[PDB]
RNA sequence: UUUAUCAUUGAACUAUAAUUGUUCAUUGAAGUCAUUGAUGCAAACUCCUUGGUCACACACACAUACGGCGCGGAAGGCGUG
């Protein structure tokens, strides 16, 4: 079923220690919109639930930094099926402007960057040959929503990370920066 | 468990406040590597060097507590010439 809070509540149901928090957690998802403002309306929608510590947006000055720190693996979840399954509906159904409904057809793509720094020891892939230099890429691909909640636990619920230094977040901006400029 | 710069300027910002606190960018200055590090605690495992792997024994002892009553070797203490 295409609903995120029937889906969140379904693995918070089942899924063996989901509300649990993470230590040490950082994750990146740089994305871009050709809207400022239906996206700044989402944040606000995501930032009424997310709360302000665990997600932020830094706008570069185009270009938002999604950054989530010290989330639980459910909260996780939640954020990146919203803003991925938002990124995907303004092309494909721009009408219906509901954030937390994913409509039919929709399959989720994109991609998130972890810290070099995590052990592992699908849908969700890393990829070989990383452009950023102190981060790994994951691609995640054609998950429908249902797939994608199961995945990304069973992928949180293996990752481990640790101890990344306070300002890591602007390194990963100020490198971002360079090759797309370079480019 | 705990750590990862300093100064200048602009912007928003909380405020009893020159704007003390908070965030973003800019110029300059240094800057051991590390953060899978460092520090605290503890355990298992694997492996190296070293030795009289000597002789006679497989033995019922002892209150003054224990024949120090086999041959060597190592190291000291003390005595004599």
């Amino acid at each position: 079923s295409f609903d995120i809070w029937k889906n969140l509540d379904r693995i918070r149901s089942t899924k063996k220690n989901a509300g649990q928090f993470i230590k040490g957690s950082l994750l990146i998802l740089p994305m871009r919109t050709e809207d400022k403002q239906q996206f700044d309306e989402c944040m606000d929608e995501l930032h009424k639930y997310i709360s302000k510590d665990i997600l932020r947006c830094y706008p570069q000055k185009m270009l938002f930094y999604i950054v989530l720190k010290d989330f639980n693996i459910l909260d996780s979840c939640f954020v990146l099926s919203v803003l991925l399954a938002f990124q995907k509906r303004l092309w494909m159904a721009p009408s219906e402007k509901s954030y937390f409904r994913v409509p039919k057809n929709i399959n989720l793509t994109g991609s998130f960057y972890l810290p070099k720094n995590i052990e592992t020891g699908s849908s969700i892939v890393e990829v070989g040959f990383n452009v950023v230099p102190d981060f790994q890429q994951f691609q995640v691909k054609a998950c429908h929503v249902s797939k994608f909640m199961n995945e990304l636990s069973n992928f949180f619920s293996q990752v481990e990370f640790g101890k990344c230094e306070a300002n890591v977040i602007n390194y990963f901006k100020r490198e971002y920066n360079r090759t797309y400029s370079q480019i």
